[PDB]
């Protein structure tokens, strides 16, 4: 179980050598059937809810943070929005007491996200901003704590290499621990199958 | 959390150097979408209070340092300005029990600035000379303890570097501190974005 | 029972080691999740009571301490305000027999404190500056005798070692005994757990 | 409770090492927020009253000592002036029987002392001189047995140790004894205070 | 703190270097916008005062130095002239008793000055000749202890230095101390500004 270490809102790439093992074999070698799994080890429930809403063409949207903090006592709240995030077509302002707007930009349509945190909890709202004619968006799935885009991922068949992107959202917890496993597979010089497998350990870090 | 040392009144430039992380991920390397955030980690409350005042074209304005400082207590008051401070574009006279007289330039017209010290304690004061004619100037926000003008900001895509200027306000306390972070961007050659994210400690120190 | 020795008015920290215990167990080590509870041995009842009060926007509060000494006995009181603790945003002056006046600084907001003696016998007094507008801000709890900060805590998985801070009011009174059990979680490979019970004797000193 | 032995009409200074406490902490090491608290364990009251009076601008004043003298028994006195601590602007000359006259130097405004003896105790007496053209200025208080002066104070944050001014009014007497209470505060790398509490006692001593 | 030793009666030259701090930074470097300031840290009050006087064209003047020493307690004085500092368009003589003449030279209209010594005290008199025909010459003001002429000054653009001239009148007394504080602006190759301070302490030495 090979180690990486990642950050919270770092996005980094990985890169794997196949040459050892494909070599001998004879033949082209690796092949694009790459397959990728995820499993928890140690993960840490969140202490916040996400949250989906849509708005109507160049239409400034509202709304508040109360709802999405179930905390089961009256303790103190307070709210704040994680600036090094900022959207990327339109502009946030938090106002008082878990209020804040949207200012989608002129002629947009599309999905924008903000990080919120409220007593050091942190969650994802997205919101989708509707064409001015046509069907309405779709409501797209949200983010995980670590995950690999699918369509980002190539072999080096020249050397037998395989690269990919791995992403940390914002909301991981530090001292959390994720499992991922790969499965690869190679053709013989006689056009018939071989597989390889292998995991990697990422452990959620910090700064200091 | 790397250190880094400033002085009240300085304005000095800071450089970081990236190839070391993009370059094995190949393409054109940093993107120019660096993001800033400040944050506050032991800050000491301002005993005095900022102003901002009007005047008309070439209108000499008169005022009083007094109602600036809220001491609960009869204690002596003296008043200075700090002259390594001076305004660009005008005159300042002080007189008695904070009695000041400010005296603009011909045909000018914008923003001055000057600081002022009340028992110790300094503080910024901001004057706008209204135009001859047209619409009156807006109010401008007072310049923070220390600040980056987003502004002024460059990359050297030759060379994958990073430089950014650094000003610290002339009241800034002594042995305060502030931490800032810096997320930076970049671009594979197939087009996946990558991010990266660190952070810098500011400590104000002095002369000896 | 390992014994510690603690001051009124203190707040210092304390590190354990578990290398001697998790690192032959293998897996990933220390897993964060602790949990402590307090028990007493041998304590003191105090002969004097806390009290809480609220005053609107910048508004003086005035009050008498008398009332919070309920002595059965008859002998002569004096009174006294340590000035080792000040409070953070106002300024009180003790007044005639046990009269007393709280000026808090303009545009505060929020809970602030300061402790009082009466014939030698320390007490804790909580004042409440509501806001001008809004919802009312709801009482906060007195401060223990001793206590641990839950939010400041921290394990080091590179040594597996385990931080946590520990502060002593001043109304602790000197030769008292509390007990502190602790419970660490450890996990294997695959994400079980182990634990371990571990307590400690804090006994109250003071200075010579 | 280290001992410190003090002269009257002494300005020594001190100096105090807080390493072997702050550096296992780790963080940022102290943060300049010392507050400082003085006790008494033997005072001896004085037999003599200091003294304030107010003289108009470049006026000559006069007076006499034998009012600030409230012997109760039926003794013989006599009169004298320190010369050792003389006036910063003005000239002092002793009359008949407890008599004096006070010249302040042309042009002067402000405030000025002079340490007179009756019988062998010791008193202070504060003349002011008002501005010839302005409010009058405020009466100051006295000058205490010890101080502290809080505006001459600094911690050395290259080898956290602490610099405090102790003085010693001429009026202290000799073999009484004073306790000096300090409390420092430092801080984690995120802002959160370690707090320290330590005393000392403070005996008169005298020539020898 | 750089250290600068300085005597009465000298003019000397003093220069520094910024090639350290400009070079890196790139552009056209330094930039003519020094600000100089003078503090005073220990600086005894003359006991002397001086004066200005005036007379029409080609008429000899008379005065008196008595009126220039308001000693309080009456003791032996006498008068004498600092035969170094020659006056340029006329010739002195003293008399008896603080009685002196000046006899200006043919033609000549301006300032001229002529520096005195009672009981060991140094002061300045001034005098303007006023023209023959014409408005009065205006006073000129006083000779600082030390001072800076701000029209001597230049910046070596082309080796990154400053130079300018540090003055010493006559009438400072040793074992005295100023400080100085330089502010030096440069600019950056896009044309943005950068800041840079400074200090000096000047003591007042002799020889022997």
């Amino acid at each position: 179980c090979e180690s990486i270490s990642a950050r919270p809102g770092e996005v980094n790439g990985v890169m794997v050598s196949y040459v050892a093992w494909s070599a001998p074999l004879g033949g082209h070698g690796l092949t694009n059937k790459t397959t990728f799994e995820f499993e928890n080890v140690s993960v840490t429930e969140p202490l916040v809810n996400s949250a989906f809403e849509r708005t109507p063409f160049n239409t400034t949207l509202a709304g508040s943070l109360a709802a999405l903090f179930p905390n089961p006592e009256g303790e103190a709240v307070e709210y704040e929005i994680l600036e090094l995030y900022p959207p990327v077509n339109g502009i946030v302002e938090l106002g008082e007491n878990g209020a804040f707007t949207y200012r989608p930009a002129t002629s947009f349509t599309g999905i924008d996200r903000f990080w919120f945190s409220i007593n050091g909890n942190v969650g994802e709202f997205v919101i989708a901003v509707d064409p001015a004619q046509g069907p309405q968006i779709a409501q797209p799935p949200f983010t995980p704590a670590v995950y690999v885009p699918l369509s980002r991922r190539e072999v080096n068949k020249q050397t037998q290499a395989l690269r990919f992107v791995l992403g940390v959202s914002p909301a991981a917890k530090p001292a959390d621990i994720y499992r991922l496993n790969i499965r690869q597979a190679a053709i013989d010089c006689e056009g018939n199958e071989y597989f390889h497998i292998s995991c990697y350990d990422i452990s959620i870090g910090s700064c200091g």
